[PDB]
């Protein structure tokens, strides 16, 4: 019974915020309305929590009581004035820009993205008169020159891939706000523990609860996070007319669960990930690790200025190209070979002979796709589990 | 475990299509794969996975097992080549349109559609370059007229609301062939066990799995059946990049549960449903009557040509205008005030007094909604029940 | 909403007995109270509650508010005053026999019980000093007979395999009225619907909920009807201090639900049951049939005078004995092979080579069972399905 | 590693053991086998099943491939032979009591017991000819004193409270492998993570995984661990016959995916009661604080030796009473007034106005319950945040 009053903690924010059992018999957990619609005593009320001017339900597409909680807290967690839920991490970017973007409008972008946001963009909104420009976030002098009137939205994701490139937030926050665009930055990676852009001035924030959130790979969801303007804008349009990314409040209340243990498990994922990647910069089949942890990150002091701790997310450049990559991922034992992160169990990918195995190595490097790049999601096992697996397979990538 | 399709009865295939016991560990019901990602043994093997060399899944939001046997049910009960699960109504409408639809096409419309396609309609990709037209699908003298080297496809709902104002599946299924464009059915209220749009000529058909369905109302859910063509791109694009309306394994299996009863419900939705019709009609509070099972049906003939039987959606106007709705409904005991339609719960709504209160006789006239029009969404309860209620709530309509 | 009083009809009652939405932020369906604890909003209150003075809750192994919902209606359904839910039938029948049995009490049974009750008798509580007494309770010249000062309970089944004996509840009820003993029954097979033997004399009644209740086969649960003075102390004793066999709120949930086509599908049960009996019958390899429906049925008048219909269980004797039975069942395709009942599947079982292939026909038959005495428990799949299966089979068993 | 075969770390096993993915499509979470009963290709296969020929299932009250995992997942986590899952702690301890006891037999129990074991004992099987005798299992001598050759099982809870105190497991377990006897320890406080018996010479484990192991609140259920002999018993005595306490596969899901952060919460538990306590023991207020964290704690030392870490039950009490339990207790913001304990929400209680607010301060006393001892469940919101609510609701109890 906490989390809102003063200024309680990130942890008992996590637990409690938004929530007194006194308001719903006692219920120490929240009971999960997983109902479509609600009713009302008359028809009067149904008009007042129909045109906004009441406190109410009525269909769950629209607005849910556990789903309301979930995002009441994670707005806390987020530091903004509110949040929506959705069906995944799509729906929170895709309902976000249908409502914020139109025909003529510009959008900037970072210059690399997560494959479906990539595709959306250039082959779904993109082709419904948005206009598209990819600039380097980390480059103020090229966003300042990259602004026109025409320019609605600014969305990237910090870090991001494949080298944890960072952005400045706060720069980029304030050239917007001179120009009159709106910042969306994709927090997916960081969780509202790690790093908050709101703060440093984002104006919205988009999650795939699906990873690092939920934390243990067992639902679809995303989240967004803004003003009350925003969030409502994008809560009677964007999802409701234009997308149908409705969560269940099961899920909803899945992923509520696997908050309440937010910081203690990142604040795990880091510390593997520390040790692991000082272990990886070590060895000579190793010629090149992308990691916030270690001083040699280019955007060491940046990173350390948005960011709480480095993450959990390591990719380095195993020496020996493709082949050493496939034999790298063929030997992992405990490390799954599977696409996605944030999960309790580790997982580790190579796109040169996964996701873009297809390509070519003269067209997967067009596309920034190193040919021995490969990347780890490190979980919550025993980091000598994970070093040892690792070890092993270092010694068979060759 | 007897859905060999179009051969094994509806309600065989309705609890046994696509699955066999005996490949599951012996499990009667299938397990839930309530799982965001899926691991692959190497790297070639999703590479495979990947380049569609091999069969297997990799990630929820674009095919889960348990999601997989939901859709290929579905489909078989439509009579359709494949299906996709949707996180609502709005994820298979949205979705489907987004994907087919670009800018500059045109789409025919019904003139009445569910609140919310009219407004992503009009609201959402209408303000993205795609061109609408209403017309009357029972004419298809105009149909004929309105066609245009450019009209891409014909979206319409069947019945319709607010006077369950039927099409002729068929008769536009026929035109639309001869021009080249893509019929897309909203099957919502008859289900695949009254009418199958497929089978009249539709190319596809969009489900709001929310209502009769999951029977329940306990899950929001969309269903797309159509062929395989139609449907693989509609995964792959709409649900993939434009929507993420991804459904939820928990909610998948909840929806396969209720359809195991479908023909059930349905047989006492219609039966319950035209023995209030019988009552309404001969009631002097009622000045029109719509339900299809009624002789006196403008469109009786049509109707019982293309639906097994009558529904169990019934409307009526009350001579006293707002006044008598709003004294009616608020007087209802056994039926509940609120929106949706579907559950084993009667609904009942006022539009002049709820969802459209804030309007005025203005538009409730241009839109056809009578001060006194009334939709009941009859449950299961018993009959003598309901009709107590009705019949108490019309004297207090006075 | 129409609760009970017995005056809303069954139906009406299954689906809306004890439940408001107003009292619960107007949610159509009630949410699931998926929480271990229950807070105090003072000691004086939490005391209040552990004082029976205050009405509230504190734990979910004693009372649960969800579980609640399900026990309020199961009552209103049996029309007894009040309910139990437990996390199985065995945790019902345990749970009742284990808080009104002690030492030197002595059991009166029936001749044929369910396996595990059987088991559970002899192996278990029989075990403890209490004495076991088996009688046909269709004979009440027997049972007063072996009624002594000691007896303190009677339990049974109507109907009861192999062949759906039947029991003279009524009857028995005065004989155990007059003596001073508590009588009972496990409704299981009949469920509230086609049968309430607490209104013919019964004290208690147990059921299976895993099977018709739920109707779905997706959980194992467990219901106890009766007097608020028994069943409290079976829920405060029983349950809460020996078994311990607590029901999943989640498991409630899904059972209210299956429970609101309660009617519909014990309807078809028994359509498809009479039907598949009455094609048996006319089989020249079927020697003995055991269906309350049939007209030969040696207590087809007690049957019609204690249930509303004949049931959706069947027992019949293949000619072929031993091996007839085999054939026929390793040949069966749509029907299952498996233990079990009330599922919209349909299952069959042969005990001589199945759960009893371990005797000897020797043996089984000195136990009740033949060698060819087969029992399906008829599905709701399509009549023309279910037949062509067993007509297929019966040809295979030549 | 990927379970226990490169003999991984507790937090490796916790969330890998006994699964992998490349056997169940790939699926990175397992699913949830939500089935009731399980089909058989053939009744040879079924006969098999039955007898315990061929590895299957056919039925979940026996045993549920969902719950397999469970089970032995926890036999790895306590170093044990195999496990059992049952619905709810009490459900464990009975199902395992009822099976190894019968009339004539006596076990030996610790001085203070949980509650309702303790009702269970005294009341239950106790009511049922099986003698029982309460005897400090601290003292290694009384207890041996205690033997008899009618001793059959040794019950303890360690720590046990309202002081927790320990027990020596490896002690009494010595006395036991020498004068029969089998040994049960109720290891619900300090979870396998914290304390393993079965590795200091226990026979079996129960566990009210309704707490600490859960983790959430969410679920009510039970584990037993121990050899596969004596568990191999429970299962197919006391849960099957006896007990009925069934565990839904969703909540045994549910609570796999606790234990997958049990490491974690343990940890911050222990640190967070630590200092929790430290700072109870520098108040005016506090009187007495019973913590095995404390140097000052009486077992400290044997605690060490067992308890890998202190635990977070903390008790303590208040120099002013009844009164001065009460309003510190009315006072709390961030505690929770309620029974129950390893929530990640902080509870608290004070029985002499809670549960036995009811006795006089004689009955409290002849009974264990002091009149101003206060039980605090350490949650793992901010101990900052923590601090505060005790700090000013000891104020309050002036």
């Amino acid at each position: 019974m906490h989390g809102s009053n003063k200024l309680p903690g990130f942890a008992t924010r996590a637990i409690h915020h938004g929530y007194d059992p006194q308001d719903h018999g006692g219920a120490l957990v929240p009971p999960v309305y997983q109902t479509a619609t609600f009713t009302f005593p008359t028809v009067e009320y149904g008009a007042a929590c129909f045109a906004g001017e009441q406190a109410g339900h009525f269909y769950s597409r629209i607005s849910n009581p556990t789903l309301n909680l979930l995002e009441a807290r994670m707005a806390s967690l987020e530091g903004g004035e509110a949040g929506l839920a959705l069906a995944s991490g799509m729906g929170a970017i895709t309902s976000t820009l249908w409502t914020l973007l139109r025909p003529g409008d510009e959008v900037l972008l970072g210059n690399t993205l997560y494959g479906c946001t990539f595709a959306f963009l250039h082959h779904g909104i993109g082709e419904f008169g948005v206009k598209l420009r990819h600039v380097d976030m980390a480059d103020l002098q090229a966003l300042e020159a990259a602004m026109t009137p025409a320019t609605r939205v600014i969305y990237f994701e910090s870090p991001a891939n494949p080298n944890m490139h960072m952005a400045d937030i706060a720069g980029v926050a304030k050239i917007a706000r001179k120009h009159g665009a709106t910042v969306v930055v994709d927090n997916t990676y960081c969780t509202p523990y790690l790093q908050r852009p709101l703060e440093l001035g984002a104006d919205l924030v988009v999650h795939s609860a699906t990873k690092y959130l939920s934390g243990h790979g067992d639902i679809t969801a995303g989240i967004v996070v803004g003003s009350q303007a925003l969030v409502d804008r994008i809560r009677l349009q964007g999802l409701k007319d234009m997308t149908g990314a409705v969560l269940s409040p099961h899920d909803a209340a899945l992923l509520m669960r696997g908050i309440k243990t937010l910081n203690l498990r990142m604040d795990r994922h880091c510390a593997n990930a520390q040790v692991l990647a000082e272990f990886l910069a070590r060895q000579p089949q190793v010629e090149l690790i992308h990691y916030p942890g270690l001083a040699s990150f280019p955007q060491y002091t940046l990173a350390r200025q948005q960011m709480s701790q480095p993450g959990g997310m390591i990719a380095f450049e195993l020496k020996g190209g493709i082949g050493a990559g496939r034999r790298f991922m063929n030997a992992l034992q405990l490390f799954s070979r599977a696409v996605s992160l944030g999960d309790a169990e580790s997982l580790a990918q190579h796109p040169a002979s996964m996701t873009h195995s297809s390509y070519t190595p003269e067209e997967r490097a067009h596309y920034g796709i190193s040919e021995g790049l490969v990347r780890l999601s490190v979980g919550l096992e025993d980091i000598d589990d994970l070093l040892a697996d690792v070890q092993q397979a270092l010694k068979a990538s060759a």
